């Protein structure tokens, strides 16, 4: 076990130039290999999740060639499914956007493939995406635990019509099929049973697809068709967003302790939902400045709120450690799939933010945050969660530190976190 010490800052201020973003790397990584052409991507993440889906496309028999400061990366497509000879074990770490893309896109050509990864990824529900990929043909084996990874795959192509797809738990199930049908053997029909959670994740899909020359007839979000006889073609050149739950803790930290600080790579028409953490922040009194290309956050005041996250919960957890700093109790609502993540972060936010003094509610679904009047120093657990690591660090813009174990499990989405923070602490 390794653990980190942050004496207290006084003062957030900077400009942070952002990792590129998770999400979008992973979606172009992937299309990148499935299409016709070669891709030049810029701003790519170099994170362990992103690495686990180089490593399956190196194993998969795409050729790419990754810069030495791995944000450079030309992937010649192969432009059709993948065709392997030989079984292959794919790891896949604890990246959701590699399982369940993969899972998907590995049923459409010809192979044999073992997707698994950590022990917490054979926790993280996959049963929706299967039981969809087999109406239209697939064959899929569960290894373990019937609805988990690790599963065994056996290429069949996939079949033309209409299947029904669970949006309740996880929306990267319909962002997976979504990118295997074009190549499905027809026009493929995908109906909504369980209303979707997480949808700006699905407009990013859709707009990525169509980069790639795809189009989606999207019949409000409840039933999607995707026309036959499509492909995939690169756009050339293709640049990645920077990541916008990565540029939420820097936002956070001017709210807290500006300053103003400027996170560049992201802007007021970017796709990633996660942009929208910003309007949440300006609800709890910081002074927000919409650019093309950056973003700024200034200090202004920190009240409490009380609203639905469905819409961006993976920066949603930055509102639980903000609010540690605003003026009453702040209520994030309609967070369920946080229990199905890195770990489940109902459960430890609950505990780590009561070790730091707060007093909190934690709902099925929700979690209610009372600040402490002074806050506590504490060893933050951090259960294998970039996340959590991120979120605790602005516990140190009190007067008092906070201790963070393990550190290093940043790298799942930004390896460089801490660094940045300290650019930015003064
Ligand atoms: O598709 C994506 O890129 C992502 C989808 C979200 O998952 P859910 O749809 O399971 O909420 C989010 O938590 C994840 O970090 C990224
Ligand atoms: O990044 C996050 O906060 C949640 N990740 C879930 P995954 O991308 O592994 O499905
Ligand atoms: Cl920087
Ligand atoms: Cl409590
Ligand atoms: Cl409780
Ligand atoms: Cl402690
Ligand atoms: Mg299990
Ligand atoms: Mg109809
Ligand atoms: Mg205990």
């Amino acid at each position: 076990m390794e653990s980190l010490t942050l004496q207290p800052i006084e003062l957030i201020s900077g400009e942070v130039n952002l990792p590129g973003s998770k999400s979008v790397s992973n979606r172009a990584l992937l299309l990148a290999a499935l299409a016709s052409g070669t891709t030049r991507l810029t701003n790519l993440l170099d994170s362990d999740d992103i690495r686990h889906m180089l490593n399956a496309l190196t194993k998969l028999g795409v050729n790419y060639r990754l810069s030495a400061d791995k944000t450079t990366c030309e992937v010649e497509g192969l432009g059709q499914a993948f065709h392997t000879t030989q079984p292959l074990e794919l790891f896949l770490g604890n990246a959701g956007t590699a399982m369940r893309p993969l899972a998907a896109a590995l049923c459409l050509g010809q192979g044999d493939y073992v997707l698994t990864g950590e022990p917490r990824m054979k926790e993280r529900p996959i049963g929706h995406l299967v039981d969809a990929l087999r109406q239209a043909g697939a064959q899929i084996e569960y290894l373990e635990q019937e609805n988990f990874p690790p599963l065994r795959i056996q290429g069949t192509g996939l079949q033309a019509g209409t299947v029904t797809i669970d949006g309740s738990i996880s929306s990267q199930f319909l962002t997976a099929f979504l990118m295997s049908a074009p190549l499905a053997q027809g026009k493929v029909t995908i109906k909504i049973v369980g209303e979707l959670v997480s949808k700006p994740y699905i407009d990013i899909t859709l707009h990525i697809m169509e980069q790639f020359g795809v189009q989606v007839i999207n019949h409000d979000y409840q039933e999607f068709v995707i026309p036959a006889g499509q492909s995939y073609v690169s756009p050339g050149q293709f640049l990645v967003e920077g990541d916008a739950s990565s540029a939420s803790y820097f936002l956070a930290a001017a709210a807290i302790k500006g300053g103003e600080v400027k996170v560049t790579g992201i802007g007021k028409n970017s796709i990633q939902g996660d942009i929208q953490f910003a309007d949440a922040l300006e609800k709890m009194g910081a002074q927000i400045e919409w650019g093309d290309d950056y973003v700024i956050a200034r200090r202004g005041e920190l009240n409490a709120v009380d609203l639905d996250f469905n819409h961006i919960p993976d920066a949603a957890m930055t509102i639980a450690t903000t609010a540690l700093f605003a003026k009453g109790t702040t209520a994030i609502r309609n967070v369920y799939n946080w229990r199905v993540k890195e770990t489940d972060r109902l459960a430890a936010m609950a505990t780590e933010l009561r070790k730091v003094g707060a007093t909190v509610e934690e709902g099925e679904d929700f979690i209610v945050i009372t600040p402490p009047t002074k806050l506590i120093h504490a060893a933050i657990d951090t259960y294998d969660d970039h996340r959590m690591a991120m979120c605790f660090s602005l516990v140190a813009l009190s007067d008092t530190p906070v201790t963070i174990n393990d550190p290093k499990c940043t790298s799942k989405t930004f390896p460089d976190y801490f660094d940045k923070f300290a650019q930015l602490s003064r």
